[PDB]
């Protein structure tokens, strides 16, 4: 990748800067770094999945959903976009949408699904049940 050697190095540098910010709970800075990384190289779903996580840590779930949906569109075989979508939907009180997203994680990963991925799916399913049970007039 000679033509985009500078572009890719810069996008990955920005990504790493955003990841350090995320580790330090500087979610505002992480978001700005991931946003610049996407501008430099907009074909990498990881940057959108990372930005979705930062938005969710700030309880900015509408923006997290948008970024997760972008990650899914850019790489539909990448499970993490669906995990980020499911977390944001779950936190928004949309557990049926979260369940579908976490189920897709399990379908993608198949027999390679981790116990944490299974727990995510089961948590969403439980929240569907809880939400129904809590209905009042
Ligand atoms: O547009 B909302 O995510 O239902 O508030």
């Amino acid at each position: 990748m000679e033509d985009d050697a500078e572009t890719k190095a810069k996008a990955e540098d920005l990504k790493m800067q955003g990841n350090k910010a995320m580790a330090n709970k500087d979610y505002e800075l992480a978001i700005n770094k991931y946003t610049e990384a996407i501008k430099v190289l907009p074909t990498n779903a990881i940057y959108y999945a990372n930005r979705a996580a930062a938005h969710s840590s700030l309880k900015e779930y509408d923006q997290a959903v948008k970024d997760a949906e972008s990650a899914i569109s850019i790489d539909p075989s990448y499970f993490r976009g669906y995990s980020r979508l499911g977390f944001a939907k779950y936190a928004q009180g949309k557990p049926e949408e979260a369940l579908e997203a976490y189920k897709k994680v399990l379908d993608i990963e198949g027999d390679n699904a981790t116990e944490a991925m299974k727990r995510d799916y089961e948590s969403a399913k439980k929240k569907v049940e809880q939400s129904l049970n809590l209905e009042k007039t």
